[PDB]
């Protein structure tokens, strides 16, 4: 009698290459609420993903609770670093993958999705990129930390910025953060943890922007580690589901239906008076104030 | 497709004693995602709460979205300062109200539910009471304080500990809290800020200890004030609806059922990765660093 | 060319027993700024304080940079749960320390101050009390937590509001407070950790309140565990000054004049400009987001 | 006898041009603890900087309370946007300004004061720069963007990353910032509200990254606006004066001196416990949870 009902809503997912991270989640959700689902694919993984998807190979994930599968009613090429075409470099313009395909900086992929489909009611931006994120800040270099922030927070304010024509007002955006953004995390690096403090700032200011503007929340949710438990952890996210398995407020793992149900929630009007914020879908791991498995206790 | 499904499931409100505040909201929020509603209200209120209810007085509403009417299970006297028999000043036995009924106290509700119902899956906190909230802080004294802490936090710890063991694992509980605890909110006197402070530090504390324990999730939603503009704005909350029409990132009022439908998500197995939160259900005020309306500007 | 400079300011510092605290700290920092010290000691343990003073037993602890001695000017008896003499049960007036010195109540030592001084500059809580600490939240009566808040957080309320009145305007108050307000720390039980959270919001709304009724700047230091490393580390304290060493930004021990410095700062004119403030004064632990000992690492 | 005590340290300040910003005031109140200063000046700046300080023109505002005036050490040229000679463009590099002086990018400057001085305790970063601030987000570019977050935020990674070979262990260094990080501020445009929320976030994981390995504290302050009220508030600034001084808890202006004071004691010894924080010098604004002002009160 409570339904997150979507029906007859229309959503652009930016950032789904395969059936593994939250981006396919939160799709998933939004197309079990009843939504039309659209995906906007990077560039150089185009290729595997819509084979896969036309051999079947996602159909497993497919499945909706329905029983049904869901569908993907068009899949968009895209490159959020590059906002309109004279941005891309003829070096970049020239490799095969990008070669291959057109439309896909943020102005022509905006511009095919209104002349298909001439609105939208969801934004999903569910992207990122660092090259080095595997150094510590006092090791990376101005290119590598303004190419993360490049990627990872002002992808965000272009998508928004180049789709909010098209979208009806009453609608919604929601990004995804992590909390190395606020609180200190070893081996979140390369300015990744600086781009993720922008994108959550940009968020409240948005909200304001786009609210006042036409309407439309803005939203953040700040994810746990996506994952079970490996056999052997290795590996800077492999540790961290060990983590915060062991040290959440309910043991427990975090699974991406649990990230894709509550942006479902949030991009619906029974979020209506939800917008500028900041929800922790982390199993709890961001309250606590020490860890239980510190050898110390 | 995606439907906050409670059908089941059995919470118990605390808080309600008429159809105008936000207890009265999450209960119909959860009425029509299914759940089975019992309600625990106030003493001195509880005559005419259940006269009215019976004369059909609340039957508009009472209506769910499905057209149906919601049902309350059952009404239970509750005194949520009082925790067992012996707590009570006979005082406050001997008054006609308090005379009139039984099993009241914390405890005594407990064990009728148990008795009545065996167990529960949801405990909704929407209660609060302060003798001295008119009052600045420098003015408010010993007692008044500790009445509003009494009152406003340590009952939700009270009725979930003394409902924990009849709280089937998987459950969750939810308080409702408001931003005075975090930033300076003149008028909100009398100790209220402190208690909610304490609240929603305790909501943290007993995300672990009721996470650990029994695996049940606990968060509190902070809350905008209530209602549509007066036609004069006289009084804390009249002003406060105004002010924060004025000044959200998103300029609209806030209706009961906007909480109630975020409190219905906050429940349900659909928020299953989300404990010990403070969740802002407030048009995005909290974000905002200046009133739009300041003459100033 | 820049000292803190507190000569002709007197203060009064509430909560010192022994030299081992974090107020024997404050009250020698603000001794080698030059202010003149007043003592609040707990009735309960002012037979021993005074005469292990007397006995020359805190000497070493006395010796200033300076390589003076500092000098408490006088030693008044308080009890911080009671406000006025008729708020004492005559359970309490007929014990024998009790029963053995007057004027205790805060009412009184705020008048007998102003009958020895006139007035005073700065105010000092550093007093906190708690007899359920030892038991998680589910587990702690409702008289164990409110006795918590009446002596850790209204205490500070109940001071500032009878100093108001002999506090010279320019004039400061810091109290001291810790993490478990806001992180989850198991062990920090009783509603202690309620407390401090209400002690710190009541730090905000008292920055409004008392800021602009008579300039008084109000601000709490968030401190880290006091001491250095136990050989084996067994109780709440040891355990969590091994953990802070291990997991802080900087590993290091916090020694009591790391935050006696901070404070003598805090309550300076040199800090005009800050009020309202948790400021941690911690080796940085709050800001991390992992503990670096996690044996998953 | 409690002196901030910086006699025999040396700092770099980066930022200085005028004797009007915050720059020049943490620069006197080191100078005024006793502090060796050394400049870091933006090279189109240069000229007009070094030549009124030469004619006197900044000497009533060299004045330390000491009543003897200010000496800075040396001023070095210094564009923070470039890392190393190869990064500049000949297009910047044939600009007149750029033309006439040498060894200003950041990796320059480090090893000219090396050769200069070997080494130095504290660094000061009091600079920004954002080509797009008057406009909101939804119409900022991404040049303009990353413009800001290069000069802003970058800058300071920079710089520290350039000097930490030279900086003495249990050395400081400190930043500014401003609440458009954390809350929506109108006004506060073009990618700077998101330069300042990087900045904030490295500045806590640089407090591990710095305290770890050299054991260097690293702070920031979040300022309030500069400056007295104006006779007829205009523009972004003189507004935010006005709005401050009726809204903070305690009306008053903020004088530079007063972030000045908070800089030096956080870069000095008597700060030993202080790292990764954000420190508010504003009145107590951003505690302030509505403005006084708002007419609907
Ligand atoms: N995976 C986790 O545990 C976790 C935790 C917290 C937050 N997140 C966030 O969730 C989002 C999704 O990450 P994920 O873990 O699902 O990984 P993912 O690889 O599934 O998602 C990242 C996506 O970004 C896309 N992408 C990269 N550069 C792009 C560009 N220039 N243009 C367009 N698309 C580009 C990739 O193709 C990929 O689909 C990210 O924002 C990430 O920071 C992930
Ligand atoms: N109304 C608002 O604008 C707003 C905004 C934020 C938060 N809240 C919070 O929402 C909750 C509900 O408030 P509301 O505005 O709906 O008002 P309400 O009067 O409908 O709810 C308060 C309830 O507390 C009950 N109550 C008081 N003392 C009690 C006691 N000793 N034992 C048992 N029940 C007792 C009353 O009978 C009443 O039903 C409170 O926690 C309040 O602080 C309200
Ligand atoms: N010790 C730590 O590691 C630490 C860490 C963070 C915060 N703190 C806080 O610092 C303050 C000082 O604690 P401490 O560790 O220095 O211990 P302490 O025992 O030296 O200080 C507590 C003091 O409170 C006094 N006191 C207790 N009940 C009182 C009452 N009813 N009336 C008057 N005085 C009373 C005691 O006599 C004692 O002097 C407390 O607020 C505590 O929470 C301590
Ligand atoms: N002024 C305020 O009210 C206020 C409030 C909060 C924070 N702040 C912060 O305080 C710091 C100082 O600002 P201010 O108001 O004193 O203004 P200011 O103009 O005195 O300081 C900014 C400085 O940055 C320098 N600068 C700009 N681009 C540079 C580059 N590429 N390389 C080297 N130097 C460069 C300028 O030459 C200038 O000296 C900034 O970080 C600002 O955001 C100012
Ligand atoms: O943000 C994340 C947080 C975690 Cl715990 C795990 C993965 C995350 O996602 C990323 C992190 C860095 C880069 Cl370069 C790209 C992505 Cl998609
Ligand atoms: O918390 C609240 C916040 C707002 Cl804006 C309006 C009403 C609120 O609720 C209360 C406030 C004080 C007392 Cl004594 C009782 C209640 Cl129910
Ligand atoms: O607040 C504290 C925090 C820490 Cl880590 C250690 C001691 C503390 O101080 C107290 C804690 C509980 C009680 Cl009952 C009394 C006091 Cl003085
Ligand atoms: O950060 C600031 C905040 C305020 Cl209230 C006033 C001035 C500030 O400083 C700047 C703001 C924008 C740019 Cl482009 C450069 C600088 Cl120096």
């Amino acid at each position: 009698g409570l339904p997150i009902d979507l029906r007859g809503k229309r959503a652009f997912i930016a950032g789904i290459a395969d059936d593994n991270g939250y981006g396919w989640a939160v799709a998933k959700s939004l197309a079990a609420a009843g939504a039309e689902i659209l995906v906007g694919t990077w560039v150089p993984a185009l290729n595997i993903f819509e084979t896969s998807l036309r051999r079947g190979k996602f159909d497993q994930s497919r499945v909706l609770p329905d029983g049904s599968l869901m569908e993907i009613k068009k899949v968009y090429p895209l490159d959020a670093v590059f906002d309109n075409p004279e941005d891309v470099p003829e070096d970049v313009k020239a490799n095969k993958r990008y070669a291959g395909s057109s439309n896909w900086t943020v102005q022509e992929a905006a511009e095919c999705v209104r002349q298909d489909f001439g609105s939208i009611d969801i934004l999903v931006h569910s992207l990122a990129n660092g090259p080095e994120v595997s150094k510590p800040l006092l090791e990376t270099s101005r290119k590598g930390y303004l190419a993360a922030i490049s990627a990872s927070s002002y992808s965000f304010v272009s998508l928004l910025s180049h789709f909010l024509p098209i979208m009806n007002p009453g609608g919604a955006s929601i990004s995804l953060t992590y909390i190395a953004s606020e609180r200190i995390i070893p081996g979140y690096g390369g300015g990744m943890s600086s781009a993720k403090a922008a994108l959550e700032s940009d968020t409240r200011v948005l909200a304001f922007e786009a609210g006042r503007k036409q309407n439309i929340r803005v939203n953040t949710i700040s994810a746990g580690p996506l994952g079970s438990r490996a056999a052997k952890a290795i590996g800077f996210i492999d540790t961290m589901i060990e983590y915060s398995y062991n040290n959440a407020p309910i043991q427990k793992t975090l699974t991406a239906d649990e990230v894709g149900n509550a942006a479902a929630f949030l991009v619906s009007p029974l979020a209506s008076a939800i917008t500028g914020a900041t929800i922790y879908v982390d199993n709890g791991l961001n309250s606590m104030g020490v860890a239980l498995d510190s050898p110390v206790f």
